[PDB]
Parts: C-alpha cells; sequence; structure tokens
DNA sequence: AGGACCC
DNA sequence: GGGTCCT
C-alpha cells in the first residue's frame, strides 16, 4: 500500500450556509454570522461586496451597510449538520478524517482500485475528469497514476452531489496524492467547485503560496522561527540548510515542515470516529469579577450535560477554563481538571458543587468534558 | 496544566 | 466558539 488517493472537502461558507437554510428570506441577501464583535464568516454575496472571513462587526458594516447578520455563537445546529456531513462521507469509505467542522479527508485508495479492477481494457480509456484540473494540466491516460486521481475526481464528485441532495449543502473538494496536497488544491476554484492535481503540478501548487504560513501544519510559533531565519517563501524553506533548522525548531517540527515544503506529507487519514471532549465557552471582555459569576458556570453545565447525555457514552473528566486581563500580550488561558466521582457519572448539583471548588482552586468561562469511555 | 496547531 | 494531539 504506497501510492494514495486522498480526497479533502471542504464546506462553503459553512455557518452561513447552515443559517440560510434555516431561514430562506436570507438566501441571496449579504449575510454575515455574528459572534461578540466579530463576524466570523459571511455567504459569498457579503464576499462581492467586501465583508471578510473573521473581520469586526463595524469594519463590515461600514464596508457593507446592508449587511445582514445573524448570531452564530450558539453551534448546536452547526455541530449537528458537521456530523451528518461526516456520516454520509464515512457511508463512501470508512475512514474519515474531520478537521474543524466543516472539512473532511477521506482516504479513496482501496475505492478507487476496486472501482479500477471493474472496468475493462477497453472503458479504461474512457475514463474522463470530473471538474478543474490543476494548472489546466494535460491528462495522460496511459498513466495510472493520472487514471486513479481521475477516478478519485468521480468520486469526489459524487459526494458533493450526495451532500447537496441528501443534506441541501454546497461545498468544494481536492483531490491529490495526499492529505497536504488535496488540502491546498480544494481551495483552488471556489465556491462549491472541485479540482484534481496530478503530480506534474505539484512543485506550481507549493510555489503558488506567498509564504511558509500558508502552509498546513505550521503556525503562528513556525513561522515567526522561520523568520527570525531569513526564511520567507516556500523555496527558501525547501533549500535551507536541514542541520541548522534541526538544531533550532528540534528534529521533530524541522524534518515534517521540510517535507511538507516540497508537497511530501505521509501522514495518515485517521479515522476521527466520536469526539474526545465536550465544551462551552463564554466571552465577556472585562466582565467577571471573581465571584458574581458561578450561574455563568450553571448555564454552560446545564446545556453541556443535555449533550454529553445523548452522546451514549460519559466522560470520566471535567475540566473548569479561565482567562485573565490587564492588557493583550500574545498567549495564557487557565485550566484546572479533576476525575468526576463514579457516583455522579450516573446530576447538576454534585456537578455545580465540583465546579465550584476547582474555580476557588484558581472575560472567559468554560466547562469542558473529556476522557470519554 | 499548558503548548502548538487547526477550523 | 469550538476542536485535536503532544510535552
Ligand atoms: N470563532 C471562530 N469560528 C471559526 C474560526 N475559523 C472557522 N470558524 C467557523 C466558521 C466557519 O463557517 C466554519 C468553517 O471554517 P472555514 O475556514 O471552512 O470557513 P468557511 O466554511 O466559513 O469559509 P470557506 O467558504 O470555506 O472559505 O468554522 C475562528 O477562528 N473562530
Ligand atoms: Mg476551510
Ligand atoms: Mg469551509
Amino acid at each position: 500500500a504506497s501510492s494514495r488517493v486522498i480526497v479533502h472537502v471542504d464546506l462553503d461558507c459553512f455557518y452561513a450556509q447552515v443559517e440560510m437554510i434555516s431561514n430562506p428570506e436570507l438566501k441571496d441577501k449579504p449575510l454575515g454570522v455574528q459572534q461578540k464583535y466579530l463576524v466570523v464568516t459571511c455567504n459569498y454575496e457579503a464576499r462581492k461586496l467586501g465583508v471578510k472571513k473573521l473581520m469586526n462587526v463595524r469594519d463590515a458594516k461600514e464596508k457593507c451597510p446592508q449587511l445582514v447578520l445573524v448570531n452564530g455563537e450558539d453551534l448546536t445546529r452547526y455541530r449537528e449538520m458537521s456530523y451528518k456531513v461526516t456520516e454520509l462521507l464515512e457511508e463512501f469509505s470508512p475512514v474519515v478524517e474531520r478537521l474543524g467542522f466543516d472539512e473532511n479527508f477521506v482516504d479513496l485508495t482501496e475505492m478507487v482500485e476496486k472501482r479500477l479492477q471493474q472496468l475493462q481494457s477497453d472503458e479504461l480509456s474512457a475514463v474522463t475528469v470530473s471538474g478543474h484540473v490543476y494548472n489546466n494540466q494535460s491528462i495522460n491516460l496511459l498513466d495510472v497514476l493520472h487514471i486513479r486521481l481521475l477516478v478519485g475526481s468521480q468520486i469526489a464528485a459524487e459526494m458533493r452531489e450526495a451532500m447537496y441532495n441528501q443534506l441541501g449543502l454546497t461545498g468544494c473538494a481536492g483531490v491529490a496524492s495526499n492529505k497536504l496536497l488535496a488540502k491546498l488544491v480544494s481551495g483552488v476554484f471556489k465556491p462549491n467547485q472541485q479540482t484534481v492535481l496530478l503530480p506534474e503540478s505539484c512543485q506550481h501548487l507549493i510555489h503558488s503560496l506567498n509564504h511558509i504560513k500558508e502552509i498546513p501544519g505550521i503556525g503562528y510559533k513556525t513561522a515567526k522561527c522561520l523568520e527570525a531565519l531569513g526564511i520567507n517563501s516556500v523555496r527558501d524553506l525547501q533549500t535551507f540548510s536541514p542541520k541548522i533548522l534541526e538544531k533550532e525548531l528540534g528534529i521533530s517540527v524541522a524534518q515534517r515542515i521540510q517535507k511538507l515544503s516540497f508537497g511530501e506529507d505521509n501522514s495518515p487519514v485517521i479515522l476521527s470516529g466520536p469526539p474526545q471532549s465536550f465544551s462551552e465557552e463564554d466571552s465577556f471582555k472585562k466582565c467577571s469579577s471573581e465571584v458574581e459569576a458561578k450561574n455563568k458556570i450553571e448555564e454552560l453545565l446545564a446545556s453541556l450535560l443535555n449533550r454529553v447525555c445523548q452522546d451514549g457514552r460519559k466522560p470520566h473528566t471535567v475540566r473548569l477554563i479561565i482567562r485573565r486581563y490587564s492588557s493583550e500580550k500574545h498567549y495564557g488561558r487557565e485550566s484546572r481538571q479533576c476525575p468526576i466521582p463514579s457516583h455522579v457519572i450516573q446530576v447538576m448539583t454534585p456537578m455545580v458543587d465540583i465546579l465550584m471548588k476547582l474555580f476557588r482552586n484558581m472575560t472567559l468561562l468554560s466547562v469542558c468534558f473529556c476522557n470519554l469511555k
């Protein structure tokens, strides 16, 4: 099992789609989904009118005064539809990895091979692509890698069709030989379109990026380190001294990020299955005095309990997260956790009680249940 | 507990 | 306003 066919599915303006489906009157109006002072996402009509993702509400409403806004602080419906998407994809092939609420990877390698064994040495030359070919690259029908990726594009088109027919949702897909490249290529044509990457255009796709932060896997901190070292482009990263990179980022981060800079990524698509943790949050800048705010911890709990119940499995740990404030230097939240007594596993008041103590041990209040069994 | 990453 | 896995 060497060469892979991977699809990355990435839905369009996910919370906005869900809001437009719920309230048809919002369809073909420019629409922003708001959380506190942020317009976290907006539909493609708003993006034509200036509105950007994670743009603050003011900038957004003076870029576009008629922008309609709906509150998206409660994730219940987005989370529900998100699992519907994953389950539908799992029906195509069972190893589906989630990334956030609206991206999924599927390893289609077995499915592609089974479809190939089913065509004769006649219709093999009838194989055609579905959707865009990255960089308008010519297909070579005698290249077995090209043929597999095209069958991969046909499977992806069937996935996007089923999503739309069964769930009312549109999205993009990217088909490529690994997860890094499938995820880079899925965003090439948006919204609601798909693209496949043939191997000869891999360097073109990688060099299309304008900074190494654009590479999935390289974040805020790593990008700052590389900068400090004079590394700005993908090519700077590709040509940089492996030794020097090793003894600066650790052998782990360094060998992996350098491979990514070439388009190389051996990481497997992992079956996400059910979630590992369940949390709810609330934000209020300045607002929590450190006493008159327990009632908040009680709401978070009431709502979580219903979710964790419905799941069918139970958590064996609970955690309280907080954020403090005086100025905005970089990062730092705070957590205390402890196990959940097993009497209480099998509800409110004793949980309120455990939490009010983890509080006393210690803007933001969140509760997180984890260590599910 | 907290770090880095992700959407 | 959520999530993942590693140290
Ligand atoms: N609060 C918050 N929500 C986010 C953040 N990133 C993503 N989300 C939510 C809003 C999105 O609708 C959903 C999926 O994230 P994506 O990056 O795919 O953006 P979205 O689908 O809206 O846009 P797209 O059409 O994919 O460009 O997750 C973030 O940094 N903060
Ligand atoms: Mg995305
Ligand atoms: Mg999306």
